[PDB]
């Protein structure tokens, strides 16, 4: 199993803000939907809510600690070890967030696509600090912008 990240933050890995993302950056959600489709998906309670709806062609799995929660088209497990020991099989699993699980997840990431905008907003969540001399640069496309904001595609393995 490849546990991957899968995240968009700023230069300061800011993440959200409110329960929302502080910017809208299409070329992002087209990379997110094309690296995701087909994988299974684990993501926090909070980080469902803000999508409001299961992501469509996907395996949607919520990590929660409310026992008694349903969630129609998710599955849900009571914590990410859970998760992970159901996904065995899988060749690959993709972590999209929020900001407690990537810091429960980054201890056992194995990869990493980030989305880096060259840019600075308000928040409250971030993305955890990673060690750098763990991980190295597998591809790195940096864009302009049209897309308001600089951007670039960052692929790490560890
Ligand atoms: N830029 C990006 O790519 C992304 C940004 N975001 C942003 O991040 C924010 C949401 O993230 P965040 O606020 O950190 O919330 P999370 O999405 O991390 O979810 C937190 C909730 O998930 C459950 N949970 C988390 N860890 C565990 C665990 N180890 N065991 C059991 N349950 C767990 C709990 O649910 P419960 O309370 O029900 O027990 C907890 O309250 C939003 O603002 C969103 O916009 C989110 C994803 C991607």
């Amino acid at each position: 199993m490849i546990i991957t990240l899968i995240a968009a933050m700023d230069k300061n890995r800011l993440i959200g803000r409110n329960n929302e993302l502080p910017w809208h950056l299409p070329a992002d959600l087209a990379h997110f939907k094309s690296i995701t489709l087909g994988k299974p998906i684990v993501m926090g309670r909070r980080t469902f809510d803000s999508i409001g709806k299961p992501l469509p062609h996907r395996r949607n799995i919520v990590i929660t600690q409310q026992k008694n929660l349903i969630i129609e088209g998710c599955d849900i497990f009571y914590s990410l070890d859970d998760a992970l020991s159901a996904l065995t099989k899988e060749p690959e699993v993709i972590i999209i967030g929020g900001a407690r699980i990537f810091k429960e997840a980054l201890p056992k990431a194995d990869k990493m696509i980030l989305t880096i905008i060259n840019h600075s907003f308000e928040g409250d969540v971030y993305f955890p600090e990673w060690n750098d001399k763990e991980w190295k640069i597998t591809s790195q496309i940096k864009h302009e912008r049209d897309n308001p904001y600089p951007f670039q595609f960052l692929e790490l393995r560890r």
